[PDB]
Formats: C-alpha cells, sequence, structure tokens
C-alpha cells in the first residue's frame, strides 16, 4: 500500500519548489521551463500525480535522480499517475528531481502542468538547502530550444526544447544553486527576430507567468504580479540581444493590435540603423531599472554570445548608460563562448556541447565574482 | 484521420527490424535490448501500439528522431500507445528508431515487449539499407549497466541500463551499420562473478532468444533455434571474461540444480588455480568453434578490458590454441580502454564517457581490420 | 659547398620578413618578438649569420620547419653560426622560420639581435605570399610570459616568454597571416601596473620600434616613425586593461622624471574611483584614433579577458564613446576565455592551453567577422 | 665568481644520474635516449660543460627546468659550455635536467655525448629520491622518432626524435619514476622492419650500451656488461614487435654477415607464414627469460599497439608459452592505443598526442598493476 500526499501538505522543509510559484498552492501549477519539484524519499516507490492539457504543443517533461539524468518524455492531456522510481532498496534516501522541459507559451492558453501529490511507501526527509539562487532570463537559447534533435530538424515543436540540456541548469547544478528561468524563443529585450515589438522579455517579467494568458492561466493566479520579496537571486544572469540584432536583417512586421509597421532597419551600407539600435540602448537600460527595483540586491549580469557577438557594443553602451545614471555598481558584461560549427544542435541553435562550454565560462566567472569557490 | 499497418504488414523495404526475430512476426516480440524497430514516415504524427509486461523489472524504451536522441521513459504492464511524434510538418519524413533499453533477462519468465502496429497519418518511405553488420556478445558492460544514474547508485534495476548510451551501439551507428546485442550482466564466457557455472553466455547463444525462457517466450519462439543464416554479420565482437576474472575472489556457489559446490580458486600465493584458468581457456576454445559454426565468414574479435584487463592472457591462450587447431585465420583480439575515474557511470561500471571511448578505439580497429573506410 | 647569401640580397619574393623593419637593412635588426624571417630551400644544410647582445636579458630564439616547431635556445653576446638544419634531402624543399623569443626591452639599451646572411648548399624559393596581415598589441600576455616554466617560477627572464607558444602567432598561423607583434610586460593603455603612467602601449606604437631605446638602437633605426603605408593589416587585435585594472590595487607611483606620485585609486566600499576610470576611457579612445589614423581600412578589435574581464565595461565604453563620434564602423569588442586552474603556465600567467583556447575562439571570430573561412 | 665542479665530484644525494652507466664516471658517457643528469642548485647562472663527436647525424638535447620544457637544440662537434640558466634569484633552489634526445645509434661509432662537470656560482642541494624505478625497452616509438616535427616530412635524421615528447618519460613522470630507456628505430625483438635478423633488442640487452659499438665507445666501458644489480626496475615495458610485422610486407635481405638471405613470408593467401612467426614466438620466450635472468623481481609488462595491434596473438602467444615453461606470475601483456589520423606526428609515426594518450594509459595501468596509487 502506498501513501498519498497531497503537494500543498508536504512540509516546506521537505520540498523544494523549484521556478516561480504564485498564490495556487492545491494543485501546484509550473509555469516555467526548469520548474518542478525536488524530494528526497525512502521507499521503494515513488509516482507523481498531475494533471496536464495541450493542444499544438504537448507537455515535456525529465527526471533526474541523485542529480543524474533518467529519463525524459512527452505528456498527453489529461490526468496521469506518474512512476518515478520502483523495485529499489526502502532504506536508502533517494534525491528526485522533475521539471518542466517546455518554457512558457505566451500564444498558448491551453497548455499547462499541475502538480497534484506524490503515491510514495517510504518517508519524505528534508531536502537539501539552497541558499544561492540564480535567476536566468533569455531567448530559445535559454529555452534550450535545439538542445534536442538532429542538425537539420526545423519544425518548431516542443520535443526540441529542455531545461535537461541547458546551459542556465548546468550551471545552477555545477554551482549549488537553486534556479528560476524566464524565457521565450525568438524573443528580444526589445523586439523578437521577426520585428514584433511585442516580443519582448521586460514586458511580461513582473507577473507569476507573464507568458501564460488566458482565462484558464488567470484561474492559476499566472497573471498577479509576482512577489519578489519572496525570492531574491543573489545574481540575474540576462542571455538576450540575439532576436534583436536578428531582426535588422528581417522583414517588416505588420502589428495586429496598434496596426503600425515596424521593421529594424540597414543601412545602404550594411551597418545598423543608429535610432534603431539606440531603441535597444533604451530597452535595456529601462529593463535593467526594472530588474533593480525588484531586486535590490542582486548582481545582474549581462551574459551574451552563445549565437554570434555583434550586439556586444549595443549591449554595453545601453548597461554603462544606465549605470553611470543610477549609481549602480552591480551591473556586469560577461561573453559567453559561441557555438561552432561541430557545436550545434537541431535548428542550428546551441547543442549539448555548446551549452557545456558556456556553462563551464560562465561558472567559472561567477565563481570569482560572487565568491562562489565551493 | 490516423491509419493502422500491423508492423508485419510493412514491406521490407520500408522497415528496419532491428535485433533477432524468430518465427512469430505479429506481433513483434522485442527479445533482446537494442531491438527494436526503424521506419521513416510523412505526415504530422505517428504512435506506435504495443504490449508489455513485467513484475520486479519494468521494460524501458528509448526513442530516436532522425539519429537523435529525443525520450527514454518505463513502460509498465499492459497495452500501450506510445506518441513517437506529433504536430509535424506533414510532408518531410522522419526517421524513427524506438528500442529496448533492458536486457533479455534470463531468471524472469514473465518480462517482454511487443510491437504491435503504427497509428500513422503518412506514409512509409523506403529505411536506409545496412549491409554491414555487427553482432555484440557481452555481460552487463554490453547491457549497458551503469550508463545512466549517479556514480554511488547501487540497486540492480532497469532503469541504469541502455542500449541508448552505450559502446556497442555507438560503434555501430559511427559505422553505419545493423546491430544485434547479445548480453546479460554478471555473465561468463565460463561462470558468473559469483561463481554460477550455469551463467556463461555460450550457453543461450544458438537459440533465438535462450534468455527468455518459461512458457510464454517459448509461445512467442525464443526457445526454437536461431536461423543465423538470415544474418550474418560482417564482424562478430565478443566482449567477455570481466565475470570470469572477478569468480576468482567471489565465495563458492551452491548449483540448486546438483548440489554440488562451485568454487574458481586462487593459491596462497595470491595467484589463480591454473587448472581453473584453463576451464576458461577450454570454454573460450568451445565458445569460438561455435561462434564459426554458425558463422562462417565472420570476423571474430575478442574485445576486453573497459573494466581491467587481468585475464588478457588466459583470453588471447584460449584464441592462440582454438585457431591453431582450427586453422582459423578470421579471429583476432582487441583490448578495450579501461574505464579510469573520472568515468565511471553508477554501479562502478562504465559511464557515457567511458562507452564513448570504448567506442571511438573500437570503430578505428573495424574500419582497419574490415577495410570500412 | 656553402654559399654564402647577405639577407639584403635575397630578392623580396624569396624572402619573409616578419615583423616591423626600418630602415637598416644590412644587417637586418629584428626589434620584436615573433620578429624574423621565413625563406624556403633545397639543399642539405642551412645555417644563419647573426649577431647579438645583451647582460641581464639574454636572447631566445625558436625554430619551425615546415610549420613544426623544432628548436628553441637561448644566445650570448657574439657572433653566432647557427645550423637550422643539416643531412636532410638535397631536392626537397623546406619551409625555414626563425624568430625572435624575447620582447623588445623598453629599459634595456643593450639587447639586439641582427640577422646577416645564411649558408646555403641549396637554392631559394619563392616563400608564401601572405595577403593576410595581422597587428597583434598587448602586454605580457602577447610576450607570451608564462608560456613556458613551472608554475611557481617568479624570475622575471627571457626564458619564459615567447612567440613559439602565444595565442597570437597561433592565431596567425591557423589563419595563414603575415603578423605583427607589438608588446610589453606589466604594460597597459593608460599605466603599467605598478600605477608607472610612462609605461603604455599607445606612447610608443608610431616608432619603428619605440621599446628599443638608446644610442646603439637609434643607429638601427629604432627611434624612426614607422612607415604604416608600407604594412597594412587587415585586422589589429588590441589585448590591453589586465595592468590597468592591477593598478587600481597598487601602492602609488613616484615618477622619477617629473617627480609626481601616481595612484589609480579605490573607493571604500572596493569599486574603482569613477574620475580614474575616466583617464583609461579618455586613453582608449586617444589610442583608437591614432590607430585608426595610420590603418585607414583596419578592423580594430578589443580583445580582452585572458586573465581577468573586470575591465568589460570601460573598455567597452572607451570603444563606443570613440565610436559615437568619428564615422568608425570598424570597431569591436571580443572577450577572450579567462585562464583557468589548470592552465597557468608559469608567473600565474596563462599558459599553453590558455593561449591555445584564446587562439581557438579569436580564430573563429575572425573568420566570421573578415570572411576568412578558407 | 663561478666554481668549478666534475659531475664525478657531486654526492650521489646531490645528483641525479638518468640512464644507464658504465665503469666510466668521470667524465659521464650519455649513452641513450633520455639520458642525463638532474641538479637542484641555488645561484644566478649554471653553465655544463660537455663535449661531443658526430658525423651525419648529430647530437641533440632537451632542458627542463623544475620539470617544465625550456629548451632543446643540435650540439655539434666540440667542446661546448651550456648556459643551463642565468639572471636568476641567487637563494632560491632551481631543480635542472639536461637529457639526451637522440637514441643510441648502433652503426654510428663516431656519435658520443659526455658530461664533464657545472659552472656555478650557487650550491648544490639534495635532489629528489626516485625510488620507483622503470625500464623502457622499445624501438623508434620509444626512440620517440616523428615526436618532432610536420606531418609530411621523411627524412630518418636526429631532429624528429625525443625523449622530451615521449611516452616513456611522460609516463616516468607521472608516476614519479627514475628511468631507463633502450631502443632502436626499425629494430625488432626477432629482426628488422626490412628482414635483417641482426636488428634485433635481445643481442645487445646486456651490455651497458650495446648499441654503442667501436674502439671509442670500447673505452667508454659501452661493451662490457651491465650491473643490473645495481639499478633493477620495479616494471619493465617492453614496445616491440611493430618492426617484425612489417617485415612480412618487405623484400628478402641479404646479410652482409654471411652469405645468407633472410625474408620473413607471406602466404599465398595473404596471412604470415607459421613456421615464421614462431620464430618470433621463441625470440619472445628467449628475450623473457633474459629479462627474467636478470631482473628477479621486475614485473615484465608488453606494451605494444601504438602503431597497429596485428602482432597481438603471436606476442601472447610467446608470452604464455614462456610463462607456463618457467612458471613465472610477473608477466604480463597491455595492448597501447593505436595512433589514429589525427595525432600522427612525423615520418607517419605517433606524435606528441598519440604518446600522450598512450602515457594516460598507461599510467593507468602501472597504478592498478603496482599499486602505485600515491
Amino acid at each position: 500500500v502506498l501513501q498519498y500526499t497531497e503537494i500543498s501538505n508536504i512540509s516546506s522543509d521537505k520540498i523544494n519548489i523549484l521556478g516561480r510559484t504564485g498564490k495556487k498552492r492545491q494543485p501546484l501549477p509550473v509555469f516555467f521551463n526548469g520548474g518542478g519539484v525536488e524530494v528526497v524519499v525512502t521507499g521503494s516507490e515513488l509516482w507523481i500525480d498531475l494533471e496536464t492539457d495541450s493542444d499544438v504543443n504537448e507537455m515535456w517533461v525529465a527526471l533526474e535522480i541523485n542529480g543524474a539524468f533518467i529519463a525524459r518524455q512527452m505528456l498527453l492531456p489529461g490526468e496521469h499517475s506518474l512512476c518515478l522510481f520502483r523495485s529499489m532498496e526502502k532504506t536508502t534516501p533517494k534525491r528526485v528531481r522533475l521539471y518542466r522541459e517546455l518554457q512558457a507559451m505566451n500564444d498558448d492558453p491551453k497548455v499547462k502542468l499541475l502538480f497534484k501529490g506524490f503515491k510514495h511507501d517510504g518517508e519524505f526527509q528534508n531536502v537539501p538547502v539552497y541558499s544561492r539562487k540564480l535567476e536566468f532570463i533569455g531567448d530559445s537559447i535559454t529555452s534550450g530550444e535545439g538542445s534536442y534533435g538532429a542538425f537539420d530538424d526545423v519544425d518548431w515543436i516542443p520535443m526540441y526544447m529542455s531545461a535537461s540540456a541547458n546551459y542556465a541548469t548546468m550551471t545552477a547544478k555545477a554551482l549549488n544553486a537553486d534556479y528560476h528561468l524566464v524565457s521565450q524563443g525568438g524573443w528580444g529585450v526589445f523586439c523578437g527576430w521577426d520585428n514584433d515589438v511585442r516580443h519582448n522579455l521586460p514586458s511580461v517579467y513582473e507577473k507569476v507567468c507573464g507568458l501564460a494568458k488566458g482565462e484558464m492561466n488567470e484561474e492559476l493566479g499566472a497573471q498577479e504580479e509576482y512577489d519578489f520579496a519572496s525570492w531574491q537571486p543573489d545574481a540575474i544572469i540576462v542571455n538576450l540581444g540575439t532576436n534583436d540584432v536578428t531582426s535588422f536583417n528581417q522583414p517588416e512586421f505588420l502589428n495586429p493590435d496598434d496596426g503600425k509597421t515596424y521593421k529594424m532597419r540597414t543601412n545602404t551600407d550594411g551597418t545598423r540603423n543608429r535610432e534603431d539600435e539606440l531603441k535597444i540602448v533604451s530597452a535595456i537600460i529601462d529593463f535593467l531599472t526594472m530588474l533593480r527595483k525588484h531586486n535590490p540586491n542582486a548582481q545582474i549580469i549581462w551574459s551574451y554570445g552563445m549565437l554570434g557577438s555583434d550586439l556586444n557594443l549595443v549591449i554595453t553602451e545601453g548597461i554603462n548608460k544606465y549605470k553611470e545614471n543610477a549609481g549602480d555598481e552591480k551591473v556586469s558584461f560577461f561573453q559567453l563562448p559561441n557555438t561552432t560549427m561541430e557545436n550545434f544542435g537541431s535548428h542550428m541553435h546551441p547543442g549539448p556541447k555548446s551549452h557545456q562550454n558556456a556553462a563551464k565560462e560562465l561558472v567559472d566567472y561567477l565563481r570569482n565574482k560572487l565568491g562562489w569557490f565551493e
């Protein structure tokens, strides 16, 4: 006989909730990629009860036991009782981490992941205490898009995305740190790759999950303001700009809302338009002020370069102008290594090896920057 | 809507069946680790209908689309409808490979995996043709035991075993080769690590799946003689001996079947008992004979060393004596690189990196030996 | 027997002179690290006749045959006849490159290396034509200080310096490019590591070899203005800043020239003084102007990071302010990877593996920037 | 002021002599590749006085200070005074290792290296004590032939050979071990690559340096019986067989010393002549006996495979028959990794990387076999 324990009935000491949470606690909505739970349990068997819904973009999850990747799978709409381990030695504790592989989906109001409770024959023990906290904000790189799948695959579908093979989770793991991911493929600091001015991360940063819209998501608490005071990160890693630079080489965008045409322009010369560059610069300044406002003590580190480094000067202009004007001494720039021909995954995006290389250089930087040498 | 096509109703040029098959075609019994199917299909959606049974040791499978690892999961007893992909661009063909992660289980008559058919909106295309064929015979290394899981995990359960992170499948993939895996954790060429003389790979080699025993498996055709003529490998990789050397440092074993006790002995000198070494030599001679008989043209390559190389001399003594007596010029010894501290997986067994290292050296050996440049 | 040919008598197409040269042609003065000659010769034997002088800091050279490192040795004062190869097959050509390992020595008027001629039994053939040209401006990293020697060796001596194991020559080689190295251990863009304001690279850039001073050096043509027009690089790699950062944590410097004390200062909270930061910013602006002036078409790439990246924002402020004012769309910033624990050489400076890692990242960057995919 | 000290006048506790010695101690003959001396000295400078002779094949040496490669150079006939270091901090002890890069030359009676003494302003300190000892017996792989030079270079001359980049010295260094190298390029256990039955390592093993022949070498004591009792290795690594395999595909050899023609035969179906295979087996048994006789306690390890493993079965047949008849439980076979496409040096032989890979695998084997985890 397995006991059933509702997720909200577990002592805060005996569960780590990974990722941003709002007001709803039973069942637990897991809004973000990398989001989920970690428990440490004895016993022979563990199952998690969950509910999922979706249409075009189905849910994916991944499981790690004692820090090691074990499983990865799709979940189709409905109730599931998912077996996390079985036939194990009863007396020894196992650390179990199950998390969402798929990013929040801005244009998809149906997709959701809800954790209800656990079935178990053993007992819950105290979970590791993560004093170190890292927030990651980004585009599809931070969504781990291309981290699975063959070189030539191009379909924009969930199976190619992950938190399981991802520089951010690799960095958090190496540094023994709790982590939040906030990301959206194709989105920029100012506009999306396709010149879509609505597709910027800043506009969506402040709600519990601003990227989860519609009635159903509203019932889950996603559109309420996020309680920043409850989770203050030591550092905020900002990996944005790739899509902003891409937009300069992309056709003009007609906006369905405010019926105007937007285009980040390139000079006849081949260089970027300056006032257009300045729109990014200002967007950067505004975003940095937003971040400082909600995280008064965090080290903000703009970390950019896994898919080219052409926005180097524009990014650092934004930071420098913000810094001098605000007297902010805890804002840095760190360039990530570029993905070489050999290390691409699918969608011509960074694969596992590029993520690993990026995590290695980011971890080294954070050790020195934060004094996290141990 | 979704068409249903039974696995046996896909014409040969539009399916690759991976692994030893017997007389049963519908549904398809998936006997061995690394066994399964590969198809290439258009359409937006593909499902596979399958049945599984198990008790203590539940079934695991892994999915690869266009050669890339996508998913890996447990399957509990019953009929399942597994979605292999969905929401895809309809016109592009996708190569889909779905295989078993769990070895055949000698002492577990209930465990099984059956493939019934596909649900699909697209059409089956010609699959790639693998004229190059490789058979791998081994112990838990070849079962990929330890290829998943943390350093200190020790439970002997399915989640830790794989074909997905495995030197054998990495080797086959690199060389663009069809492969068969025949393996059993803890088993030797002569005896198991615990001195169990019944636990030797030669004794199960000749059947479709000799490691699939009991009534249900018999009905699946596992206990009939394997038709070797239908699938002849270019090379046979034999990775045995690790468990034979281990037995020398392990307590005696009481055989439940004859009441006799068995113990591979070491002298109060620290050295292996010479008479016992010779039982391994004889098992090797006998197994090479068996292998030649069923595979008259294959290059036999004893590949050993991922968990120590202590048996190098006994193995080559076996090979050398067999070869001289048989006049066999197509038998070799290749040493695999040892697993070092930075490269252990779980169970103190080879991890992904060790498998990778071993595959690189083996691939290079096979290119040169077989002219596979 | 062995013919003798003065370096001056070898036709321009039969010799590649590496490094800046002035008016003196016979004998040929080799002013800079990485400086020297490349020839392609048949015959069984080749010797070079040379002259060297020194006292505290003896000369070192290294030999490459067909692009492969062969030899490295010190040369003490006097005339030398150095055997480059012997007992070889007579009919086969070999490419021979002999170059200086030691940087120009600013405060050492005696140290010199002069190439006089070759003793040879075979014939000189046409040497490769390098249309690609790269200038590298740097501190001890670009001097390869630490590229030889054990982890704990600390003596500030020539044997530890090289162009033979050096990210710059590695980059040049990978790219099939002619190269000039101009560097001084301990120097910055504004001041030296010890707060010494006369120890900046801009101040020595414009002469043939501003770092070769005194009478005998003046006779060698070193203090004459360099003819920039005669050697125009496709890209200029600037690796400076490490010593400017260090000066902030270093005791004040008394300048023996003008008797003033100089000190880059740190605020109570540990951050750098803004005004002192601005002095580095200005020096950067001024140097970029100097570079653009003498090199109207070169891509200037500030490449910094092998020993810490804390000057990222200051460097990027300098570049951005310079750029916004001039027309210049041909200045970039590129961050080099940091030297980790297991990749230090001697003097706690980057070792062979660190140079190698840096060269790999820089090469990838240069390919994509300059269109040198082959 | 420079004191002069003869090599034979340094206390045994203040010098490590590397390589086989005979009864000639002053001056010290350096017979073998990897042979030479190690001292540790204070002071600002150190010179070594040495004599060398040669004709076609000139002497090469390499210098390591505190375990780090510093220098490599040719030495032409005559007396030399080599400066090993200078201008150093007087009080710090420096460990200095100077060794021969060139193998003993069987058919070159003129080539020689002698160490006479040191000029030094500091004092000799105690040297490290290497209680662990390793003997390496091999062919050109063990002579490090190909370890320097470009991929397509083919001339059989000294500059391409080394102990400085060599699996044997890499192994010894890793295990903190004294080492002796005994090697001859082209030579086998039974015959040379060209079917020359005189070119076998067993025949020269027992003398101080059996490969140093002729009157001059006789006066150096090379042709006297080696005193094995004075230096007993923990392990003997035998890397032979590559040339024995090769001979099967090479034209017959006309032996000068008798009138006879020798040829290892290949059957008209492509396989090796069994009777000729058995000649190698007998040579192996015979050599193993010889090794056991002079080394009663050593672990003998046949380590083969850096240039193919085709003789795997014949070698282990030799070992197996030897061990059975002798009851010898301290003889092993370890197959070394094959040199792959990316890892060749010059002459289609193993380059630095292949040596390194071989050393790492061999080091791991010896740690386990000899219990050298410390």
